């Protein structure tokens, strides 16, 4: 199946810096239609699953323009430009190309002391 290559694993930032979890993939994973396919995630203690983007870039309605997404089609970045308290947490990632649909991420965006 197609392999996702998640880093970083942990990322200690200041509450003002700026964020880039990436996501990378084995294969391309864009279609013979040419859309392409993968989401982002993220979570806190115990509350509703948040999703930030769900196409490459675009995204959802609610989301800052604090939250960025792109890179190639083997890769998929989440960038922040601030990251804030809110921010924090732990940050994932999915494709929807292949099926089963492989998942994985596990960014632990925590505070430095």
């Amino acid at each position: 199946d197609v392999v996702m290559t998640q880093t970083p694993l942990s990322l200690p930032v200041s509450l003002g810096d700026q964020a880039s979890i990436s996501c990378r993939s084995s294969q391309s994973l864009v279609h013979s239609n040419g859309n392409t396919y993968l989401n982002w995630y993220l979570q806190k203690a115990g509350q509703s699953p948040k999703l930030l983007i769900y196409k490459v870039s675009n995204r959802f309605s609610g989301v800052p323009d604090r939250f960025s997404g792109s890179g190639s089609g083997t890769d998929f970045t989440l960038k922040i430009s601030r990251v804030e308290a809110e921010d924090l947490g732990i940050y994932f990632c999915s494709q929807t190309t292949h099926v089963p649909p492989t998942f994985g991420g596990g960014t632990k965006l925590e505070i430095k002391r």
